[PDB]
């Protein structure tokens, strides 16, 4: 089942066709309107799924996109097949289980941490909220080096994930942009 995507009218502009096995569209939409969010930044996508946001991230001029999903051949292969089919410093596709030390991911890509971290539609399964939090804590660039470091979290209409973040006082979870599907933001401090 091929889902087709193209950016909205009046955006600083490409159509994407991907094999499949919502807030992804929303996070994408944002990236086209505000490419300067990720222009020249290092980007890591958690649960990249079909690969839409990572492809857009690339087309927006990130200096590295590391798209990740669960270590499953079926999903990774097509993730890569989709990402490659729209790439002519190519993005890397790396397996990563939420909560795992990122040593191997940092081995494969050369990056320790990331300036932008993208989380489209990962919020439905609650029992994973903790591992997601810890993942962001481990993957997001530390303020010492990058003060403008950010994790962009988008989801489709609970907010308990963000409750979980703030209770754990390391990161801080704030709303970020108006709803289309909601858009939030994680950050240090």
């Amino acid at each position: 089942r091929v889902e087709r995507y193209q950016s909205p009218a009046g955006a600083p502009q490409c159509s994407v066709q991907v094999q499949t096995t919502s807030g992804a569209r929303a996070l994408a939409d944002t990236l086209c309107w505000q490419p300067e969010l990720i222009a020249g930044k290092t980007v890591c996508e958690l649960g990249a799924g079909a690969g839409l946001v990572s492809i857009v991230a690339f087309l927006a001029g990130a200096d590295q996109v590391v798209a990740t999903d669960y270590p499953d051949p079926e999903i990774l292969n097509s993730l890569e097949s989709n990402i490659r089919e729209h790439t002519a410093a190519s993005p890397k596709v790396v397996p990563y289980r939420w909560g795992d030390s990122p040593d191997s991911l940092q081995r494969c890509t050369g990056l320790q941490r990331f300036q932008v971290v993208l989380l489209a539609d990962l919020l439905s399964f609650h029992q994973a909220h903790d591992a997601l939090l810890r993942s962001v804590k481990m993957l997001l660039a530390l303020p010492a080096n990058d003060p403008t470091a950010v994790a962009l979290v988008t989801f489709t209409h609970d907010l308990a994930f963000f409750r979980l973040v703030n209770a754990d006082g390391a990161l801080i979870a704030e709303p970020w942009l108006s709803p289309l599907v909601h858009r939030w933001r994680l950050r240090w401090r």
